[PDB]
């Protein structure tokens, strides 16, 4: 029996590489950094982030989502407040999310709790987001299944039609969430499978950082 | 306040559509099919996904790992078994793993039980590993925190030297994980924020097939 094609896929990461020395003291000047970089590297959606939130039974779920905002309170992405992963947040606040900047050859995961944003910074953000994108948010129940897809298209000439022209008001379930920054890992990779690991962990006021084992 | 650059970071995305009739009976057709334009399209990792695990207070964590090989039994990983997915998997079984192919607008997002790979199994594996990365394997005691970089430089040497010309031996704490198929889905992007979802689950023999709303 031969293996599958896939197991010979492999690459060497010989981009660069991630020193204690290099290491600023607060993590989201790091970020920031890298950040800026994969901007520049053109990546195609950058700012897109893997979100783990967990179900009532342990079980992880997952689904990408977009960093939209991001400061010392923690990072924040905007999503539909009756979906499956607002449920899930509703139950257990701890979420995982990351960076996967793996072209760059990368990575940046953030542990932290997540919370619902006012009302206030969202009807900031919603009405700077793209026409058919609010309606849009109207149309969409969210993670419930649906029939078919022709009852979306549906909605949304029936939405478009009486919004016409005023401006779409905000759903009162479109909202989205701050995550706290608890921990955040650097990944830079390297060598023989010896990649650069350095994990920030809150502790009190301060930053513990160690470097991890690849 | 102005709204930080990242709130205007969006793209519509009309590569393509994903409707109920192009859907084949088993999931892993599909997941094939999208693979291998992964592979056309040039993905620097087209077998790169984000595995998710939850420790054991209800708390979830992420790290990419490469897809290595998949049949109807499971999806294949290989890692350390001293680390920490590995610990948290021993706790609790039940996984995610996300293939972040959003370059081609699509996501392929699976959920299952994580079980241990044969001996057997993973040597066959380990021995088609380059050599440099078996002795690797040898010197990470992946997660584990260390003082320095020179610690595995150190080790890397050390072992080189030590395994001179013969064979690198599969160390006991070396192997991997196979998860089974008990959901998946897949995301297509679409105008609008109107993307198409549809979910595969697995019920007794079948698969039971839902669109959900985006
Ligand atoms: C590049 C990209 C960006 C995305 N951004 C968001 C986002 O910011 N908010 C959102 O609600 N869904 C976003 N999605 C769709 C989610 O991946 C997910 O399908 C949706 O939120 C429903 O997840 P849920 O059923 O777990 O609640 C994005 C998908 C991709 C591929
Ligand atoms: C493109 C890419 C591929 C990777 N593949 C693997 C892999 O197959 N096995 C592995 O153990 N680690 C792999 N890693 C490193 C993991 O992301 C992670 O840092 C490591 O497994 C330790 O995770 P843990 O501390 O949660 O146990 C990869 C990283 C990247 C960015
Ligand atoms: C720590 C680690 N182990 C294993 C792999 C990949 O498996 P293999 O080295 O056999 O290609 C990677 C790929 O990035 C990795 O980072
Ligand atoms: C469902 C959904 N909501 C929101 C976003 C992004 O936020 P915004 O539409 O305001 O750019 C995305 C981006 O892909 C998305 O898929």
């Amino acid at each position: 029996d031969e293996l599958q094609q896939i197991a010979h896929l492999r690459r060497e990461y010989t981009k660069g590489g991630l020193r204690r020395r290099d290491l600023p003291a607060d993590p989201l000047t790091l970020f920031e950094r890298w950040l800026s970089q994969a901007c520049e590297a053109k990546l195609a959606d950058p700012t897109a982030m893997v979100v783990a939130t967990v179900d009532e039974h342990g079980q992880p779920y997952q689904r990408i989502v977009l960093l939209k905002h991001y400061d010392e309170k923690g990072m924040v992405f905007y999503t539909n407040l009756g979906s499956r992963k607002a449920h899930q947040i509703e139950n257990n606040p701890r979420v995982s999310l990351l960076f996967p900047w793996h072209t760059l050859e990368r990575q940046v995961m953030v542990i932290g709790k997540a919370e619902r944003l006012s009302t206030l910074e969202v009807m900031k953000y919603f009405h700077s987001r793209p026409r058919d994108s609010q309606i849009g948010a109207w149309v969409s129940k969210q993670s419930s299944r649906i029939s078919a897809r022709g009852i979306l298209e549906s909605k949304f000439l029936e939405l478009k039609q009486k919004f016409q022209q005023g401006e779409v008001p905000l759903p009162s379930f479109w909202g989205g969430f701050r995550v706290s920054l608890e921990q955040i890992e650097f990944w830079q990779g390297g060598e023989h499978r010896l990649h650069d690991r350095f994990l920030y962990q809150r502790e009190n006021d301060a930053w513990k950082i160690d470097r991890l084992a690849p």
